[PDB]
């Protein structure tokens, strides 16, 4: 299993095309092996990069030799992988004793799917986990659908989390969301009113080949599992695969690349399979992606400056959900389109969706801003989740407002 002792997580200031170049260089050709955690930007944002400990010397080393200024944010990450372990190994211990299920802790992808098996139990009239399609390694893909209409197909929302396997939080996110909306129907008038003339589904584990391979291999691992026909590297960026302005800006060709975009647009059958179910069903109105981290909220465009066409309405509708999601704790959100509250990014989820007539399109970024990155404590989870939720409600409420 993959270890990080001594590893450290940096935080890299950069300013132009020389300094962006010149890093984005260095390990894109792996010298040092360094997995980038937030990409590079522009002008704005600082990078974060995961530096083996094996290769803290030459990086840091070279950062002082090209003017380049970094803070370690992370000292050790094995350290927060331990903490993360032990928390999860001591919950398992008690649900395991209890019967219960315990929504502030982070699951396996056998508990995330057995708690879906029993929300759907427990309220057989309002929720049915439906499978989808299968994952590379041949898992069901199970989503939950939400509805009052008894069978028939009414105007839809999607909901996925975990398409990248290591943003632990979206998946734990979504899988107290469906118990949210089970809990609190015919009793929060809102969710019951969205109920009422929509249909949700949830889809906690976009990804569950790299959702296990992060649980049992490499916390960190980000792609599908997917065996790449001429090469030995493994898997594809699920998020720059979808038929979107594919092989584009912000994707590589590179099979072992972070960011490859795959042989061709829905090549992974994840991807696909979500792509089928909803061109198939054919009246989806919402479809909202759940990621870590950055405390984001974006909309189209993100492989182009193009704007999209309702990109007026998105924004308020975002400034809106962040500002409600900050009633909650004080969690602060930037909101914006992709392309420049990011980086140009091709064949994404909510490009794909926004251009194929889902016009209410949005990426959650979720907590943290970085103190913890990717590996966020347990005891933040229901807190993202309660916060996340009224973002969530915010534009769940638009699309019930603005049937089109
Ligand atoms: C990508 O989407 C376009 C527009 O709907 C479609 O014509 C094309 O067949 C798609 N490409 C693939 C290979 O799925
Ligand atoms: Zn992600």
């Amino acid at each position: 299993r993959e270890k990080f002792f001594g590893d450290q997580v940096l935080r890299i200031n950069v300013r132009n095309g020389d300094e962006i170049s010149k890093l984005s260089q260095l390990v894109n050709s792996n010298n040092l092996k360094l997995n980038f955690w937030k990409s590079p930007s522009s002008f704005n944002r600082p990078v974060d990069v995961l530096v083996p400990s094996v290769s803290l010397q030459a990086f840091k080393s070279f950062l002082r030799s090209q003017g380049l200024e970094y803070a370690v944010t992370i000292e050790d990450l094995q350290a927060l992988l331990d903490n993360e372990d032990d928390e999860m190994q001591h919950n398992e211990g008690q649900e395991r004793s209890s019967n219960n299920f315990n929504y502030g802790a982070y699951h396996s992808l056998e508990a995330i799917y057995h708690e879906m098996d029993n929300i759907a139990a427990d309220f057989p009239d309002l929720a049915r986990r439906v499978k989808i399609g299968h994952s590379f390694e041949n898992r069901p893909m199970y989503v939950l659908k939400f509805s009052t209409g008894k069978g028939v197909r009414r105007p839809a929302v999607w909901l996925n989390a975990g398409i990248h396997s290591r943003e632990w939080i979206s998946q734990a996110t979504a899988i107290w969301t469906a118990r949210k909306i089970v809990s609190d129907y015919q009793r929060d008038p809102a969710i019951t009113s969205i109920l009422e003339k929509m249909d949700i589904f949830l889809l906690p584990v976009a990804n569950p080949d790299g959702y296990v391979y992060t649980q049992t291999q490499n916390r960190l691992w980000r792609k599908t599992r997917s065996r790449n026909p001429g090469s030995s590297c493994i898997g594809a960026d699920p998020n720059r695969n979808w038929n979107a302005s594919f092989a584009g800006k912000g994707a590589s060709d590179n099979p072992c690349s972070e960011v490859y975009h795959g042989p061709h647009a829905n090549s992974e059958v994840e991807v696909k399979s979500v792509v089928d179910f909803i061109q198939k069903h054919g009246n989806f109105k919402g479809f909202i992606d759940l990621h870590s981290y950055s405390q984001l909220l974006m909309y189209p465009y993100g492989y182009s400056v193009k704007k999209a066409p309702d990109a007026e309405e998105l924004d308020k509708v975002a400034r809106l959900a962040a500002k409600a999601l900050a009633s909650v704790s004080g969690t602060e959100y930037q909101v914006g389109p992709t392309c420049t509250t990011v980086y140009p990014a091709s064949g994404s989820s909510i490009d794909w969706a926004y251009d194929n007539g889902i016009k209410f399109a949005f990426t959650f970024e979720l907590r943290d801003t970085g103190t913890y990155g990717f590996l966020l404590p347990a005891n933040q989870i229901i807190p993202t989740a309660e916060e996340t939720w009224l973002g969530l409600k915010t534009i769940m409420e638009h699309v019930r407002d603005n049937l089109y």
